[PDB]
C-alpha cells in the first residue's frame, strides 16, 4: 500500500491557527480536491470534525476517544496502527492529510509529498515536521493568486 | 519561459472525435482546473472555440484565420513562433493544452508534460503525438472512477 501526503505550509511553517487553517490562497484548494477525488485520506480527529466529511472522499479517523460517525464514507480507528493495518487490506493507496499530529506521526513512512508553500507569514500554533532526507522534489509550478502559492511534489529515493 | 504540457489520452491514444473528447472521466476535469489555474494556456484554434474562454485561465489561440475575441483573457496570434515570442514578454510559464496539431507541433519543445491516461478505446480521428525518448515519469496515481484514469507527470531529461 502506497501513502501519500497533502499538506497547505505557510512561509514560516505554519499550517494551523487553532481548529483553522489560516488563509486562503484562491486556487490552491483545486489541487487539494483534484489529487484526493475518490481517494482514502487518512486525518488526525481534529481536522476531521473541522474539515467534516466532503463527499467523494474516503476517510479513515484516528481517536482515542470513543468519536463516532454515522457518515457511510468515514471509517473510525483506535490508532494510528490500525488504521494502516485495516487500510492495506481494503485499498492499495491512503493520502495522509493532517493535522498536524498526524503529520508528525507519519511523515517518516509516507512514499510521496504533495507539498503546496503559501506565500503568507500568518499567526498560527501548528508546524509541519521537518522533511526527511531521502525526500527530493521531482516537480514544482507556481501560481499567482490573492496570495501566490508554489505546489511541489517529492518523492522518496 | 517554461513550457507544460496537459493532456488526457485514452488506451489506444485517441484524444478527440471531431470537436469532442469521446468520454467523461468523472474527477479528471479537476486535475485540469487546479494545474491550469489562473496560467496561461497555449491552444489552437479548434480546441478554443470547442471548450470556450473557461473563467481564472488566460489563453494564447493560434489561427491562420481572421478568428478573433473581445475577451481581456485571450490573445489571438498568426503562428505559433509567435504566440510563443509574445508570451515570452508576460509570463514565464505556458501551458500547451491542445488540440492534437498544437500537441504534435510542440510536444518536442515542452519541459514537463501532464498526462491523464483514461481508461477506454473509444473511437476518434485525433491522435496523442509519440512522446519524445528523452522524457521519464516522476510521479503517478490511481483513481477510480465511472472511468477510471491515471495521473502522470513527465520530465524532459
Ligand atoms: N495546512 C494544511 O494543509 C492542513 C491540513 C490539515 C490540517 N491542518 C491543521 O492542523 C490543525 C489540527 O491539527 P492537530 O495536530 O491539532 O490535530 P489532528 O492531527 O488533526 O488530530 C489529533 C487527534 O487525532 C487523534 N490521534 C492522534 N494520534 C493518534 C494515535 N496515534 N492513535 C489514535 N488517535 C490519534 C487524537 O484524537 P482524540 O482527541 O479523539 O483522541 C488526537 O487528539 C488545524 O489547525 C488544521 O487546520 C492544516
Ligand atoms: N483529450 C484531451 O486532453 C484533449 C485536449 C484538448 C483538445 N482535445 C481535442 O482535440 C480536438 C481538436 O484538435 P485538432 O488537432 O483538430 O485542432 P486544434 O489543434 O485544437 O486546432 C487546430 C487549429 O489551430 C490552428 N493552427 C494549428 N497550427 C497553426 C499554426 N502553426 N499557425 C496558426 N494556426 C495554427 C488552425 O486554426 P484555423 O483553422 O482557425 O486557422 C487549426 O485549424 C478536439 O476534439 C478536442 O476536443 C482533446
Ligand atoms: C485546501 C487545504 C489544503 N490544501 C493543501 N494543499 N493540502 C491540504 N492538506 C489541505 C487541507 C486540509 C484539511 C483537510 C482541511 C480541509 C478543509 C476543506 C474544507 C472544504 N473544502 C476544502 C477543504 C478545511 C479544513 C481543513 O482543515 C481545517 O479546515
Ligand atoms: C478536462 C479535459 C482535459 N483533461 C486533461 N487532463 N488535460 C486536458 N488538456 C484537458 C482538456 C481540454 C480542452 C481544453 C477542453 C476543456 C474543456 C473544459 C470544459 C469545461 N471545464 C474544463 C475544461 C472542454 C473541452 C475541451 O476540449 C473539448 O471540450
Amino acid at each position: 500500500m502506497k501513502l501519500s501526503l497533502m499538506v497547505a505550509i505557510s512561509k514560516n511553517g505554519v499550517i494551523g491557527n487553532g481548529p483553522d487553517i489560516p488563509w486562503s490562497a484562491k486556487g490552491e484548494q483545486l489541487l487539494f480536491k483534484a489529487i484526493t477525488y475518490n481517494q482514502w485520506l487518512l486525518v488526525g480527529r481534529k481536522t476531521f470534525e473541522s474539515m467534516g466529511a466532503l463527499p467523494n472522499r474516503k476517510y479513515a479517523v484516528v481517536t482515542r476517544s470513543s468519536f463516532t460517525s454515522d457518515n457511510e464514507n468515514v471509517l473510525i480507528f483506535p490508532s494510528i496502527k490500525d488504521a494502516l493495518t485495516n487500510l492495506k487490506k481494503i485499498t492499495d493507496h491512503v493520502i495522509v492529510s493532517g493535522g498536524g499530529e498526524i503529520y508528525k506521526s507519519l511523515i517518516d513512512q509516507v512514499d510521496t509529498l504533495h507539498i503546496s508553500t503559501i506565500d503568507i507569514e500568518p499567526e498560527g500554533d501548528v508546524y509541519f515536521p521537518e522533511i526527511p532526507s531521502n525526500f527530493r522534489p521531482v516537480f514544482t509550478q507556481d501560481f499567482a493568486s490573492n496570495i501566490n502559492y508554489s505546489y511541489q511534489i517529492w518523492q522518496k529515493g
